[PDB]
């Protein structure tokens, strides 16, 4: 059920297009999506545990409930296309509303805030 | 179909893009993507798979994006922004550019 990263398995995982990668303990968030940080187009989400575990994180389902389906991604978002010296890029922005009538709402807010910009508190 | 929270809905002919995700338009909380055909068909659209190849996995959505939380008078919102690179070595790259051009801000020309 759980694997360790090897250069071998990392080289296979990395063949997927970025947007279709799945981070796991064997191919962690940093490996799949780059170091967390403040820059534009750099990811900022994940504390040390989530970074190391990806979708093996024990509370992953409570984060994943907020990730959009392909239909909703293209349906909800503002989509743009930019051509630059690095290539052609599909840009996306949007927002997903949390349901504040869910009795779990306060816990959802706390879990999301725990990972947003967590990288600032560790190397 | 509409029982699902917004972000988990799947548009089809039976429950189309406007029904699931609202009218296309310019404001920040609206979507801007899809011509009249995609809007009416959703994931039944004939070229849906060629669009869907750019949508992120759940892991990639939380891994690539800049994620925020904003409390506004309407509610608490999980904000997201990012960019996905097209593979310009893919022999289908030209067609992908054409396909995306057809749907981005297509609403601007609707009667």
């Amino acid at each position: 059920l759980y694997f360790q990263s090897t250069k071998k398995s990392a080289a296979e995982a990395s063949k997927k297009p970025r947007q279709k990668r799945t981070a796991t303990k064997a191919y962690n968030v940093t490996q799949a999506f780059g170091r967390r940080g403040p820059e534009q187009t750099q990811g900022n989400f994940g504390d040390q545990e989530l970074i190391r575990q990806g979708t093996d994180y024990k509370h992953w389902p409570q984060i994943a409930q907020f990730a959009p389906s392909a239909s909703a991604f293209f349906g909800m978002s503002r989509i743009g296309m930019e051509v630059t010296p690095s290539g052609t890029w599909l840009t996306y922005t949007g927002a997903i509303k949390l349901d504040d009538k869910d009795p779990n709402f306060k816990d959802q807010v706390i879990l999301l805030n725990k990972h947003i910009d967590a990288y600032k508190t560790f190397p």
